């Protein structure tokens, strides 16, 4: 049979720093997420299921495929991971009562999720609809077992970098093998008349021309992301080595934005090299191209200009 009601509280979410990740957003690994649990051998049995939802979670930051319930060395249940990634705007746990060698009557416990959330990161539906999960500040993070809700508050930074200039994010999709990458041109308050926006990827790093996005989106969220994706007039190239978007008239209040899944698989890091053109209306052209070394996990530690770690 499958219960319900065995996540009971929300104890604690919080951030842990680390020496390459410094602002506290909701996409920075890693937030830890302490639950309460409870479970009472009268009503669970071996094998029941239980599920639970955890809305606006991008992915656990784990390589585990489970995490169980325990308490004073027992594991009264085994629950496997199902990260949201870009399949789904949740993410959430499938769990099973584990059968054990001493009987017990109600036991309860805490067990901690190590995630982090989706506030967006490129034009796909999941990010966009994500993209609108939480604002800078306080906001109530609830997770949802059964028709149960359970809550915390939790405060997130804002991003750091201003709005009004150009934006990058990579985001490491684990189950994928890829990472998305996402590259916003900076504002042009008026509209543009044209400009030309992409990457060229080296050092290890290919694009992955079957999962791209390229769209306007009307305005950015709180961490710079895009939070919809109009049509609008532009040519395309995708090679695995490049992606080259030229575009003519956005209108005003509107930012044009590309991105793509990248492969980088034995590597420490890659390169990007943005072209970054535009043209404000009534305005000159302005050729901007500059370079980031993304790298996945750091190793250097923490440094700066033109170095920037994927989350």
């Amino acid at each position: 049979k499958t219960i319900t009601g065995v996540f009971n509280s929300f104890d604690s979410l919080t951030w842990t720093r680390s020496v390459e990740y410094v602002y506290k957003g909701p996409e920075t690994p890693t937030w830890n997420a302490v639950l309460g649990w409870s479970l009472n051998s009268t009503t669970a049995d071996p094998g029941d299921t239980f599920t639970l939802i955890l809305p606006c979670v991008f992915k656990f930051i784990t390589t585990q495929t489970s995490v169980d319930l325990t308490a004073d060395g027992v594991s009264y249940a085994t629950c496997d991971f199902n990260a949201g990634e870009e399949f789904t705007t949740f993410s959430s746990l499938s769990c099973t009562v584990n059968s054990v060698s001493v009987s017990y009557a109600r036991v309860s416990g805490t067990v901690k999720l190590p995630i982090t959330f989706n506030v967006g990161g490129t034009g796909s539906s999941v990010d966009l609809a994500d993209s609108k999960c939480f604002t800078a500040g306080k906001n109530t993070v609830t997770f949802m077992d059964g028709d149960t809700k359970i809550s915390t508050t939790v405060d997130f930074d804002a991003s750091p970098v201003s709005p009004s200039g150009y934006i990058t994010s990579s985001r490491i999709i684990p189950s994928l093998n890829k990472l998305s990458s996402l590259f916003v041109v900076p504002q042009c308050e008026n509209g543009y008349t044209s400009g030309i926006m992409g990457f060229v990827a080296s050092n290890g790093a290919t694009i992955d021309c079957s999962n791209v996005n390229i769209g306007i989106s009307k305005g950015l969220n709180d961490w710079n992301f895009p939070v919809s994706s109009e049509s609008f007039s532009y040519t395309k190239t995708c090679t695995s080595t490049s992606i080259t978007v030229e575009f003519q008239n956005v209108p005003a209040g509107y930012r044009p934005f590309v991105d793509a899944y990248i492969s980088a698989e034995n590597i420490d890091k890659y390169t990007l090299t943005y072209a970054n053109e535009y043209t404000c209306e009534n305005g000159n052209t302005v050729v901007d191209p500059f370079t980031l070394t993304w790298w996945w996990y750091k190793n250097s530690e923490a440094d700066s200009d033109g170095d920037v770690i994927v989350v």
